[PDB]
């Protein structure tokens, strides 16, 4: 795989897992030092909810670069690699993240309830996908997968979006910008994860690693970095 055995432990790809635990610790500390100093109880849940998603993604990260939580999957002939805390990390960051995007849109708990379940289900289908044995499994269950992903995705855009504009201008213009990221980044996983080793296998498991830790460092720090910056924080949640 494309990368540099780091460890010396036969793994090319812990180059990319170790670039990304450090900018992920990184993150995570810039936003809690930034933190301490805001005293809006709004600004501070915002905080609260956003330092844990690149918190948590440093200890996935981190143990992917030590190798725990990683073994084997057999598809015919062939062994895939297949990394635990991947998922584990996802199933953590991905509701939390919505719950940031829910608290500026100030919509009720029934819908924040659907969201996270439906994300979830995308997040533990993904899972099954991945450890199954057979190729049309694995692409049934990535297609199930999508299809949650592309619900979630529309719920934000219309349903989520509509409440925001309500809420003003530096409200909307910040989850609009949000949601736009949002749009385009998540859609970027599947995509990733069909053209690399779980799917078709045309991307090796070294330039996926490094392609998941980019698109993680951007959905996780960048998303924070955006958020956090704006006036929007200040305005009241529920
Ligand atoms: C770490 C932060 C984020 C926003 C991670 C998001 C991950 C996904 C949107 C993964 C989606 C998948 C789909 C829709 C299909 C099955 C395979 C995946 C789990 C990669
Ligand atoms: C390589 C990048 C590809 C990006 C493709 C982005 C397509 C996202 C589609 C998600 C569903 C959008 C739901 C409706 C959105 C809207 O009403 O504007
Ligand atoms: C360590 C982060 C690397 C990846 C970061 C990708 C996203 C760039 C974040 C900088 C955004 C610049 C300031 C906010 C811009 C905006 O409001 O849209
Ligand atoms: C002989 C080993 C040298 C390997 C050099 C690695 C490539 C340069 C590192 C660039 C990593 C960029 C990651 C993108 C950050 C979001
Ligand atoms: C031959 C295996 C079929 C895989 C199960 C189907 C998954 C339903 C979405
Ligand atoms: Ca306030
Ligand atoms: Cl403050
Ligand atoms: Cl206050
Ligand atoms: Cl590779
Ligand atoms: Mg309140
Ligand atoms: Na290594």
């Amino acid at each position: 795989q494309a990368g540099y055995d780091l460890l010396g432990d036969g793994r090319p790809e812990t180059l990319w897992l170790g670039i990304g635990t450090l900018l992920m610790l990184i993150g995570t500390f810039y936003f809690l030092v930034r933190g301490w100093g805001v005293t809006d109880k709004d600004a501070r849940e915002y905080y609260a909810v956003t330092i844990l998603v690149p918190g948590i993604a440093s200890a996935a990260y981190l143990s992917m670069f030590f190798g725990i939580g990683l073994t084997e999957v057999t598809v015919g002939g062939e062994m895939l690699d297949i990394y635990y805390a991947r998922y584990a990390d996802w199933l953590f960051t991905t509701p939390l993240l919505l719950l940031d995007l829910a608290l500026l849109a100030k919509v009720d708990r029934v819908t924040i309830g659907t969201l996270v379940g439906v994300d979830a289900l995308m997040i533990v289908t993904g899972l099954i996908g991945a450890l199954s044995h057979t190729a049309i499994a694995r692409y049934s269950w990535w297609l199930f997968s999508t299809i949650c992903m592309i619900v979630v995705l529309y719920f934000l855009a219309t349903s989520l979006r509509s409440a925001a504009k309500e809420r003003g201008p530096e409200v909307a213009s910040t989850f609009n910008t949000l949601t736009a990221l949002v749009l385009v980044l998540w859609t970027a996983y599947p995509i990733l994860w069909i053209i690399g080793t779980e799917g078709a296998g045309v991307v090796g498991l070294g330039i996926e690693t490094l392609l998941f830790m980019v698109l993680d460092v951007t959905a996780k720090v960048g998303f924070g970095f955006i958020l956090l910056r704006s006036r929007a924080i200040l305005g009241d949640t529920e």
